[PDB]
């Protein structure tokens, strides 16, 4: 059996719906493969990737109405047209003012394909969209107002072409698609864009997970991270592994309402090298470390809000000030100044300054594919940056072994015949 067929939908105990295992799965071997119900490219890869099958190319067919839209050719362009219908015409009518998010674009492409395709699509095989668990029972006041002005923006933007159903149905939506909705992204980790994928959104979370999710264009695929046996359960991670038991499950407490008590989380046996504290003579007392590990996660928070809207030159300027803070008391392999460390790498990386993107990059390898699990796609995209790096900058030995490193990865959670891998392998 393949595909769905050699998996089943069934009640875990304590996690609701879940899917498991009819048949062995070895490492690297193929679950199954779910294309996309609803899906939606973000702004900022506009102009590189295709807005219907998310192919990376250079010189793309543009829209000739707004000039936002590219595509691969005519047929790209007319089958996405339903979908791009609802954002043509309004970015041309508000400009600078056209400004909905991720979330609000993808909803009016679910409520688009509600309408057009009403009956089950190859999306639902095992789960469906209107099955989707919302959890509205849990929802506080912190998320019923940013869902209420997610609401105010789709009918705002998306008003022309959608009936919008009562307002008590568009919160239990808005709430499934935070609940249930994929980020889709690139061999180097890049956000690429949100989707649907119904099948996939059936597993549960484990910080040991025996899955990993890689993208086939618009095309999720489920491959084996571990050794799955008939009966046991599949579990993928909802979550960056990185950071410890603490800071995992106050973000799976307040993004999908639950605690994880996987073998990671009750042991907490990463936590100690993940908060690295530094060997001093006079070192600061334990209520002083207390603080920087408050400073650091606000930092972050702070960070990634700012990122929408400040300048490189500052971003840059918090990630170095934020560094010189902790680096008095954390140590370099501290997860908190990796963080630092990687968004630095990223504005590098924007600035064009390749010498100075390579200096995060060297620094930051060996904690990561020491924190991170076996197969990680975070190290195999780090090993990429480096390779990649390395390769620009004619250090054409440091690159080969980098790129090779990543592809031994690859090879797992992306599958030996993926097109990504064809990319490196013609790099080296
Ligand atoms: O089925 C799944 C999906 O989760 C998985 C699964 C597998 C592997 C990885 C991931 C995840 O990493 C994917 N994350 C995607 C990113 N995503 C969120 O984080 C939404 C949570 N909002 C945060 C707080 C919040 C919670 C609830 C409410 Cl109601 C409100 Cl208002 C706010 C959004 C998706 C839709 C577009 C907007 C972004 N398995
Ligand atoms: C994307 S849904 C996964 C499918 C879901 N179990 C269903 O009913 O179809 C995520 C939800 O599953 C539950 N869940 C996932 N992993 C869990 C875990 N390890 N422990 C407890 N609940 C979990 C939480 O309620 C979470 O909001
Ligand atoms: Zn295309
Ligand atoms: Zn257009
Ligand atoms: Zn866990």
């Amino acid at each position: 059996a393949e595909g769905l067929g050699g998996l089943e939908r069934f009640c875990s105990p304590g996690k609701g719906r879940g899917l498991r295992a009819l048949q062995p799965f070895q490492v690297g071997d193929l679950l199954f493969s779910c294309p996309a119900y609803a899906y939606v490219l973000t702004v900022n890869e506009r102009g590189n990737h295709c807005e219907y099958c998310f192919t990376r190319k250079e010189g793309l067919s543009k829209c000739g109405r707004c000039k936002q839209a590219f595509y691969c050719n005519v047929e790209c362009q007319k089958e996405d047209w339903p979908m791009h219908k609802l954002e043509c015409s309004p970015m041309v009518v508000f400009g600078e003012n056209w400004n909905p998010s991720e979330t609000v674009r993808l909803t009016a492409r679910i409520l688009a394909k509600q309408k057009i395709h009403p009956e089950r699509t190859p999306s639902e095989k095992l789960l469906a969209v209107k099955e989707f668990e919302s959890h509205l029972d849990k929802l506080d006041n912190e998320k019923k107002d940013l869902i209420q002005s997610d609401i105010a923006a789709l009918h705002h933007f998306y008003s022309k072409h959608l009936g919008f159903p009562d307002n008590d149905s568009l919160v239990v939506l808005f709430a499934q698609v935070n609940c249930n909705g994929f980020t889709i992204e690139d061999e180097e980790l890049s956000h690429l864009g949100s989707a649907i994928f119904p099948d996939v959104a059936l597993m549960n979370h484990s910080c040991c997970p025996n899955v990993i999710v890689t993208y086939k264009g618009t095309l999720a695929e489920v491959r084996a991270v571990q050794e799955i046996k008939p009966g046991e359960e599949v579990f993928t991670s909802y979550i960056d592994l990185l950071y410890p038991t603490e800071d995992r499950n106050d973000r799976l407490r307040d993004s999908y309402f639950f605690t994880c008590e996987c073998q990671e989380c009750t042991t907490k046996d990463k936590d100690k090298a993940k908060v690295e504290i530094r060997k001093l003579s006079d070192p600061p007392k334990a209520e002083a470390i207390r603080d920087m590990v408050r400073y650091a996660r606000n930092v972050i928070e702070e960070f990634r809000r700012a990122k929408h809207y400040k300048s490189p030159s500052e971003l840059l300027e918090i990630c170095e000030l934020s560094q010189e803070k902790m680096s008095s008391v954390f140590e370099d392999s501290n997860v908190y100044m990796l963080h630092m460390m990687y968004q630095a790498m990223g504005v590098c990386l924007y600035m064009q300054d390749w010498e100075g993107a390579l200096q995060y990059g060297q620094k930051i390898i060996k904690p990561y594919s020491k924190h991170y699990p076996l197969y990680s796609l975070n190290v195999a995209s780090m090993w990429l940056k480096l390779g990649r790096l390395y390769m620009g900058l004619e250090h054409k030995a440091a690159g080969e072994k980098a790129l090779k490193k990543a592809i031994a990865i690859m090879e797992v959670a992306h599958g030996k015949d993926h097109p990504y891998i064809s990319e490196i392998k013609q790099e080296i």
